């Protein structure tokens, strides 16, 4: 996408001049658009580069994560952001990629393959760094207070609706 | 699509036991990509309920603060932060949906619908931002900026 974060200087004067609304809150907004975007475009390209998506390797990160690698699809779907009808989908693919098998021991359990978690733990050491190298010289304090900042900034985008 | 930020400590301090990963910076890798996500969801419909996108909003926005409403499509390329083949596509639907005339050195000028339909978007537009922001002090958000600018290039990284 882009190379470094674009200053919207024109469209920053221009709304100072409207009633309730101050210069800084729409850089901070538009910078904060503006990552959306970038991030979700590099994510998207990333997680494809490994054969993937955004959904079905967050299942593989709920399974690596359980106890026995074993989670019940529901169990998914509320670990996750999605409901069971896209779960299920997404189990499908898995499942037939062989990333992930559906077990009963009534109700079914899913659990990592030998394969799924091999090829996941070839993957993430460098999946880590580079996640460290974006948090690079930040200090503790600092990045609590940008993640409480997140924490308002994501309720109030409702009144975006 | 989702109702409040999810919290990560939890997942999060156990992910030092993963690996040679801290816990602020997972917790905020988290965050910031589940921000993006709603954002991004929010955003694509509510311009869709005004016949806009992202793009065309900010081109509309150039647009109505030139002198005379008027703008090169090579300076909206500069001052939109999209390159000139993607400026090219935009305009070209701002164009058929009526919200902008090409004219002649060539000319892109706001339609006197599309200067209306954007003097009557802006100021409830304008509301919900500064809604967004509510309390932040200027170092608040001068910080928040500024590590956004960090961010922002570091993602690069993400190319496999």
């Amino acid at each position: 996408e882009l190379k470094h974060l674009p200053k919207y200087k024109h469209i920053t004067e221009h709304a100072e001049t409207y009633a309730n609304i101050d210069a800084g809150s729409l850089e901070l907004f538009l910078s904060l658009f503006d990552i959306s975007k970038k991030m979700n475009h590099v994510m998207e390209h990333y997680f494809a580069g490994r054969g993937l998506s955004e959904g079905k390797f967050k299942i593989l990160m709920l399974l690596f994560d359980a106890k026995d690698h074993r989670l019940s699809p529901t169990e998914l779907a509320k670990r996750s952001n999605v409901t069971k009808a896209t779960i299920t989908g997404l189990l499908d693919g898995l499942a037939r990629d062989g990333f992930v098998s559906r077990r009963h021991h009534r109700k079914i359990s899913i659990e990592l393959t030998t394969e799924g978690k091999a090829r996941l733990e070839q993957f993430l050491p460098g999946h880590f760094s580079k996640i460290s190298a974006v948090m690079e010289n930040y200090s503790d304090e600092e990045k609590d207070m940008f993640v409480k900042m997140l924490g308002d900034l994501f309720e109030r985008l409702s009144v975006f609706k």
